[PDB]
């Protein structure tokens, strides 16, 4: 007996494409690789509960290396398959609102991820490819599986890789819309005199080297090429927040003066990341876990700022 149940295909679980499996031969045979919401189901046959359902495929004919871009923005052959595995862990991890936020309860290493979404609530940003339009909607919303599986793809991390905070907002970044971002720079050098930088896009948002705001705007001592120390202060910056990175320190978080923090505990192959916010007091989110306090200190990492436009008076 010939046996035959009608699915769909899909790269962006939008567009979708019938299909007519045998049921004698698995999803692979017929399809390649093959995942019905983030399970690979490629060395499995057909059940008649499939009948009807969507499963996600490689990209593997034009029509769909199309439709994977625009979703997407990558051409990366394995993004799918790292999206959809990690997709698989993700949809069981419990996504707690804390504070009003979605956040994460710890799993699989995930803090740095927490951290991240937090954050991410708490700055203006739009994201450019619709995958992470979409998905990001429905995390803020309290559903951000989706959310953290892309996150894990488009960073290259699978479940339970330690991550760093300042890398994985980089990468988001770069698919978000900052072309308005600018920062001018003047750097002073007693023996070779001064030189002005223009940086834009995500280089205009981000620093490494300290976590102050106002420290930034005074001046901050690093190498010349005479082997001097110059100093490089903040002349013109147009953003709509900025982030201040710098080596996990002991620092002072002081109510009113910053919008969010990470703070990192722990060591170069593993450690802890923790979520600081400033609203009528310092909440420490930690995944599912919320303590107060009316002062922190600890070792951060990251402070984020909110900002508008700024220049300096600095002659
Ligand atoms: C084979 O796997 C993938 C293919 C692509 C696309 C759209 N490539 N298309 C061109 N290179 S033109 C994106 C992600 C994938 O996971
Ligand atoms: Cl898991
Ligand atoms: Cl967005
Ligand atoms: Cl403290
Ligand atoms: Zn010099």
């Amino acid at each position: 007996e010939v046996r035959t149940i009608k699915v769909f295909t899909t790269v962006d679980n939008i567009n979708l494409h019938t299909q007519v499996v045998d049921m004698s031969m698995t999803y692979g045979q017929q399809f390649g690789p093959t995942y019905l919401d983030g399970a690979d189901v490629t060395k499995i046959k057909p059940h008649n509960s499939h009948e009807g359902k969507t499963f996600y495929v490689l990209p593997n004919d034009d029509t769909l290396r199309v439709e994977a871009f625009e979703y997407y923005h990558t051409t990366d052959p394995s993004f799918l398959g790292r999206y959809m595995s990690a997709l698989n862990h993700t949809k069981k991890w419990k996504y707690p609102q804390v504070n009003g936020l979605t956040s994460i309860k710890w799993a699989d290493n995930n803090c740095y991820l927490a951290t991240a979404l937090l954050t991410l609530q708490q700055i203006e940003l739009k994201f450019n490819p619709p995958a992470l339009q979409d998905a990001y909607y429905r995390a803020r919303a309290g559903e951000a599986a989706n959310f953290c599986a892309l996150i894990l793809a488009y960073c290259n991390k699978t479940v339970g890789e330690l991550g760093d905070v300042r890398e994985t907002m980089s990468y988001l970044f770069q698919h978000a819309n900052l072309d308005s971002c600018k920062r001018v720079l003047n750097v002073v050098c007693k023996t070779c005199g001064q030189q002005q930088t223009t940086l834009k896009g995500v280089e205009a948002v981000m620093y490494m080297g300290t976590l102050s705001y106002e420290q930034f705007k005074k001046g901050v001592q690093i190498p010349c090429t005479c082997g001097k120390q110059a100093t490089k202060y903040l002349v013109q910056q147009e953003s709509p927040f900025v982030m201040m990175s710098a080596p996990p320190a002991q620092y002072e978080l002081k109510h009113g003066t910053f919008t969010c923090a990470s703070e990192y505990t722990g060591n170069y192959q593993c450690g802890h990341y923790k979520h600081i916010t400033s609203k009528e007091t310092l909440y420490c989110i930690d995944g599912a876990l919320l303590t107060k306090s009316s002062e922190y200190k600890g070792p951060i990492t990251d402070v984020f700022y909110k900002e508008n436009s700024y220049t300096t008076t600095i002659k």
